[PDB]
Parts: C-alpha cells; structure tokens; sequence
C-alpha cells in the first residue's frame, strides 16, 4: 500500500493534474486512494473539496481569493492549511493508519477508543481484503484476511451484546446517517465486505425479516395468507392481525389495503402470481391460439415483456452512476444467470422471426415451446426464497455446471449400449429420420420402462448377459455412487450454503424494497408515473425508496455513549473469557 | 349419499375418507422402537411432504407439457384431452411409457428425455438422499428421547381405559351413563397412579434418600474434584 | 417444608449458588429438582430478554442433571423401592 501511495503520487503527478510541483504525498492523495479502496459511496472522511484541497500544496498558490483550490480558511498560507483537523474522527482515522502499516496489535488497542466500533470493524476488514486482493503474494495476505476475520469476529461480539440489550435500539443503530463514512450504514458495508458471518448472526436476518414482512406481522406462515389473496372481504375479519390492528389502528379500509399493498411480502406474490398466470397465458396462446392471425388473445402476449423490461430499466437506472452505461452493464453481464434471462429474451425473438415467416410455422411451434423452459429456471432463480428451498438452490449452484458434466457422462455412456443392443438382434424398422428411432430412440426408453421385449427378443443368452452387464454400470456406479458424490458435498459446504443464502436473500429484499405496490397488470401505471415525472423533474433525486433513515444528533448522542459503554464492557468481558482459556493458566 | 343424485360423490368422498384413518393409525401406531422414533422423524416431514409435493409435482409440469409439444398427438375428448397430455406424462416416469405412440423429431426426443430425468432421478431424489441422512443423524439424539417422552400419552390413555372392547365399549359407556344419574359427581374413581403411602413407611424411606442424596453429592463433588483442571490451577 | 421453600426463595432472586447449597438440605431432592427447573423455564418463558434466560434454562438443565444423578444412585440401590418412590402422595 506504500507502493500504492507512490502510484497515487503519480496518478495525479506534478504537471498534468496537480500543476504545481508535487512529488510529496498529501492527505487528499490518501482520500483519492480510499476512493478506489472502498466502493462508490459518499466518502467525506476528510475535507476533500476545494476548501481543503490537499493535492497541490508545494508552490505558492495564493489564498482564498482564487478558491479554485486555495486553502486559507483557517490560517495563513505557509505551505500548509492550519488547524482544519479531523472534523469527523480522531481515533478511527488512527485505525486506518494502524492497518495500512501492517500494525495489527496497535489497531486492536486503538479500536477500544474508536467511535464507530461496528462499521469500523466491517470497513477495516473490507480494506484488509482489498490489501490481500491487490498484492501481498505471501506471509501477510493470509493473515490480513484472517485478522480481517477477527475484526469481523469483534463485530460479531459487539452486535451480540448490543442486540441482547435493547434489541429495538440495536436494530435502529444498524441504520446511521451519511455523516461518519457517509452512507453505507454498516449494512451496505457488509455487502462488499463479504460478511456471510455477520449478516447470518442472530438479529440481522431477524431485522431483515422485519423489512421483509415490512410492517404487518411476522408470525403467520404461507397457509392463511394464500387465502387472503382471493377472499377480498376476508381481511376485515379477525383472521390475521396487522401491526395497525395490533394497536387497532385499522379504522380506514384504504389504510388496511394500501399498507397491505406496500408490504414487500405482498409485492412479491403480486409480481410472482400475476407473472405465473402470464406463463399460463403463454401456454394458452400456443395450445388453443396456435393460429397465424392476431386474435383477441394473440395480441395480449405482445407487451407483457415490454411491461417488465421497464422494471429492468428501473433496476438499470435507480441509483447508478450518471456516466456508466457499459460500466454498470458489466455488473449485469458478470452473472451467467443474467445471460440466461437474455437468452430467454433472444429465444422469443428467434421464434418471433420464425413466426413472422409463414413458411416456418413449425419452427415457431417449437422455438417458443423451448423458450417456455427458460422462464421456469429463471423462476427457481427467483423462487430461492425459503429455508427449505433457498439453501438447496444454493446447492444447485454447485451442480449447474455439474449438471452438464453428468450429461456428457451418462448420455455418452448411453451410447456404448444403445448401439450394442441393436448390433446382434435383427431389426428392420427404418425410414428417413425414423431409422434413428429404431436404433437410438428404442434404446433410452428401455432404461426407464418402455422396452420392446417382444421385438428385441440363439442370441438370447448373450442378450440377457449384456443387459445384466451394462445396467450394473449405470444403476450402481453412475447412480448409487453419485449418491456418495452428493451426500458429502451436502455435508461439506452446508456451513457455507446456508449463511451465503442468508447473504443473497437480501437481494430480493432490496428489490422489493425498491419496488412500488402496483401489480404487473398495473405496473405500467407506475412506469408512466415516473415517465410523466421525468418530463417535469429531469433529475434522479426525487425519492430514495430505500433505508433512508434520518437520525438526529442529540438522540444519537444518548445512543453513542451507550454502545461505547457496551464496547468497553464487552471487550472487558472478551479479554475476561480470553483470561478463562486455561493455557494461560498453564504458562502463568 | 343422502342425495340420490350424487351417489358417485358418495362413492368417492368416503373412499378418500378411508385414507385419513390410516394416517391417524400411524399416529396411534407410533408404539415401537423401530417404529416410534421414525414416526417422530416424519413429524419433520409432514410439512416437508407438502414442500416436496409442489417441488417435484410442479417440476413434473416443465416436462409434461414439453413432451407432447413436438410429437403430433391426436387423442382428445372432453376431459380426456387432459389424459393424453398430462396423464400419459407422469405414468412414463414410473414405467408406463407409450413408446410406440410417443415416437425426424427422434434425436431431440432422446435428448430431452435424457436431459430432464437427470434433474429428477439425480437431483431431486439422490440429493434428497443427502437431505435425509444428515437430518436423521442430527436430531436422532432428540427424536429418540422425545419419543420416550410422548410414548407416555398412550400409556395414560390405556391406563385411563376400561377393559371392554369397542364392540362392548358401549357397555362401559352406559356403565358411567347409569352411574351419573345416581352419582352426579366426577369423583367416583381415579383410574390412575393414585398411590397411597403411609407416613411411617415413607419415613423409613425419607431418611434413606437423604442419606443417598448427601452420599451422591459427596461423590458428585468428588468426581468434580477428579476434573484435572483444578489440579492444574491448584 | 422449611428448606425447599428457601429453595424457591433462592431461585426467585436469581441466586444460583445459594440454591445449590440449600438443595443439599432439601427434603424433596427429586421433585424439587424437576419443579424448580420448570419454574426456571417459566422465568425464561415470561421475560428476561438477555443474559439470564439462557442461563436460567441452562441452570435448570443442571438441576435436572442433579435429578438425573440422584435417580441414578437411588435406582441402583433398591430399584423396586426407587420405583415406588416415584409415586408420592
């Protein structure tokens, strides 16, 4: 990272970007390398702007009379700026200084005086991964990562004690304002800090089970709510109790209905079941409406995908950078799942062109039928929602490529018997492209039950021997030993696949915490709601339908004293339990 | 059945009602060590049964429709068109395959049948093997002893039951029915533990398990004194 | 009962060591061990919200453990007398 201070010295060197002389390092040089060390966040962390431009200070640039970078707000210009000190944090800036010099013990000590003590623990661990990610090549990257783990462990412990006392106060402490490290209130930090430990710990996914299940309740399962979709008059009865109904705030049917509408659980099933009925519509437009003319039902299949790609556009433009079009698009392209969704669109286009040509109606009959199967795998990507469902689809993340491997394992091994079965027996069923049927099609069907025994039957003992010989290689080796290749893989990475699903479950939660309450039938109204809003407000700064928690200084003070009390309390107990490890009582 | 125009509904509803009594029987037949704890196991699957229903059955759909999509089939009538498109699909999984009927579009038919059955017979069956072995080995130290707990319920029920068979249990019913008209109180018999213990014979005991208590706690602190880490810190 | 009422008094003030000591003079020494553990679960069931409900439940477990041990020794000697001791009036 010292070599990175050299590179950032030459990232904005003396002549081109910092026009005066500048071979000596500064503090906005550190700020602009913290720019790349952490994400695309609000990074005050310093007085970066031109009031304290710490980038060009070696030639006598005059005072504030320029204000292009002139820095004389505090005192006179003497190749310095004056007492324009930390302005945000003394000690956790020392925490950055301890970890950038590979001083682990000093950083541990000065953590005990840090103001943050939670988000510092996540952010520093992320920076430690950044140091191991960039270049260490031995002897420190492993221990940078491991010591990042033990800072995350202290984050586990401080949450453990603070969630125990005033869990409601703790859960609102997980939401800070854009003041200390700007935004990323110790939750979006956990995103790029790779914390499948911290987010999968006690009250995290419990509070995430509070934003999911946004306001109404958490106890009821999927048994009596599924009756609440269809029975419209039923919510007025005492079947389920709202949080409004918990205090009996239900006096308005509009409130009882719209608070129900805005719940991410309800937005989920409204987008899921209406789209699920759209698959039924896509099946019906091909089962009965397989006609070469646009009927009353054929025209309905046109713009449903158009009604959903605008939601994908909203995902593309909700809070990205204002410059990046193939920069944020790489994030979409970074996942092969997104390319599978792209393939779902392109196969529809491929069958659309075949349907547009009347001479290729059979290709239009088959291509869309194959395109049907891509939407259900995309559904399992979306339907990765339940504890009995989610982690076990994180498991199939290990088989999607292993699926293909066992394809050309089992299917190619099918060939070594499909040809050999018809080799000896005299078969005469053949025609153009049905000769393949009587030699290959009547071979795999024999594996799973359809055996022409009265047709496939001196060459009888050999037929019995070969059928006994070959099925031992499939139904025993490639199935029953595949049982062994599955049980251990389930038991080895389960302590990953469960908590990493606790990690990725949040993505759906932000998406439905970044979604309006309109169903896809009516989601075009919400599309046009922003379409008519961009012609009168040409800026993406109208609403941040997100965490957006506002916290006052004074009420945060009555907290800050408390988790610093809890921090030194917990570290006293932590060194106490460390003092309880008997091997010190061996060496004492 | 009371409505003669709905005899077929009376033919089918009671037939479905037959299946509820046997599951109730397995609730009652949770009696043996090779039987009981493993029905305490199915206490973990009754809802997991439903989860694997709409897992496996809905995944049946992604191939039941796709199988008849390419091959030209013409077997249809009112409510039997469903048969030739759906009924002849799940039956192919377990052995009944109209291979002489379902059979240029032959290589694709082989490919798709090889493609899809790997997702069921391997993932949803053989990985379900993994979802079962560990669940058996993780909660066994619960499911055995909690069955030792719930086995008592049947024991009180048959320690709260007369000796008359259900053919003759109406006689025992009327035994209390004619007893409530001459004794209008539920304090006749407590067919239960109801152990009477005298004060004096209980005295010859009480001294003994107090002797045993201080004896045992002396031995318990003795074995605690045998934990070597005290001999580390002493 | 003098002493096992003191046992209730020790556990209702979250005094675990004192209750363990005064168990050694309790007349019950079996049903007290079960009943107190149940009361301890009641305390954890109603409201503790941290730092004692887990250890109320765990210390209820070790009282149940002493119940395991006292049964272990009393069943060993005069198992027929033990089995009739499981039935009190």
């Amino acid at each position: 990272f010292h070599s990175k201070l050299q590179k950032v010295l030459v990232e904005d060197p003396e002549r081109p970007a910092c026009a005066p002389a500048a071979p000596r390092l500064q503090m906005h040089h550190v700020a602009q390398v913290l720019r790349e060390l952490l994400g695309d966040f609000t990074q005050p962390l310093y007085p970066r702007p031109r009031h304290n431009d710490r980038l060009r200070l070696l030639l006598p640039v005059p005072h504030v009379k320029l204000n292009v970078q002139g820095v004389s707000l505090r005192s006179l210009y003497k190749r310095s700026s004056g007492h324009v000190t930390f302005t945000m944090d003394p000690i956790r800036d020392l925490l950055i200084w301890a970890i950038v010099q590979n001083r682990r013990e000093l950083a541990g000590i000065i953590w005990a005086q840090s103001q943050d003590c939670i988000a510092a623990a996540l952010a520093c661990s992320k920076i430690l991964k950044e140091l191991s990610k960039e270049e260490e090549d031995t002897d420190s990257s492993e221990e940078m990562l491991a010591l990042a783990e033990e800072y995350e462990h202290r984050a586990i412990g401080v949450f453990t004690e603070c969630y125990r006392k005033d869990e409601e106060r703790a859960q609102k402490l997980l939401t800070r304002v854009s003041e200390a490290w700007g935004k990323t209130t110790c939750l979006q930090l956990a995103l790029e800090a790779k914390d499948m430990k911290f987010v999968s710990h006690g009250g995290i996914q419990a509070f995430l089970t509070k934003v999911w299940w946004g306001q109404l309740s958490v106890d009821n399962g999927l048994w009596r709510v599924t009756l609440c979709m269809l029975a419209f008059p039923l919510l007025l009865t005492g079947l389920i109790s709202f949080r409004e109904k918990r205090l009996q705030d239900v006096g308005t049917p509009a409130a009882r209905a719209r608070a129900f509408f805005t719940a991410p659980v309800v937005v989920f099933h409204l987008n899921i079941l209406s789209y699920f009925a759209f698959l039924c519509l896509f099946a019906y437009v091909l089962m009965v409406d397989f006609q070469p003319v646009p009927s009353w039902c054929e025209c309905a299949i046109y713009l449903w995908l158009f009604s959903l790609v605008c939601e994908e556009m909203r995902q593309l433009f909700y809070d990205p950078d204002e410059c990046g079009l193939m920069k944020k698009a790489a994030l979409y392209f970074s996942d092969f799942w997104n390319k599978l969704d792209v393939g779902a669109i392109l196969l529809f286009v491929a069958g659309l062109t075949c349907r547009l040509i009347p001479a290729t109606l059979y290709p239009g009959r088959v291509i869309l039928s194959l395109d049907f199967i891509l939407f259900c795998l995309r559904l399992m990507h979306i339907f990765t929602i339940s504890k009995t469902l989610g982690p076990k689809i994180i498991i199939v993340k290990r088989m999607m490529k292993d699926v293909f491997f066992f394809l050309f394992l089992l299917a190619v091994w099918v060939v070594s018997f499909g040809v050999a079965k018809q080799a000896i027996l005299i078969h005469n069923e053949r025609r153009v492209d049905w000769l393949f049927r009587g030699a290959v099609y009547h071979s795999y069907l024999t594996i799973f039950g359809q055996i022409p025994g009265y047709i496939d039957g001196f060459p009888e003992w050999l037929t019995v021997l070969l059928l006994c010989l070959y099925l031992l290689f499939t139904n025993i080796l490639l199935l029953n030993l595949l049982i062994a290749m599955f049980n251990y893989t389930f038991q080895q990475v389960q302590e990953h696949t469960d908590q990493i699903w606790k990690f990725q479950r949040h993505d759906l939660i932000e998406e439905y915490h970044g979604r309006p309450a309109a169903p896809p039938p009516f989601i075009l109204l919400s599309h046009l709601q922003l379409f008519i809003k961009r012609v009168v407000l040409k800026t993406p700064a109208k609403r941040h339908k997100q965490l957006k928690n506002k916290l006052e200084k004074n009420e945060e003070a009555a907290l800050l004293s408390w988790e610093i009390y809890l921090k030194e309390n917990y570290l006293q107990n932590r060194q106490f339990q460390q003092k309880q490890r008997p091997e010190q009582k061996i060496e004492d």
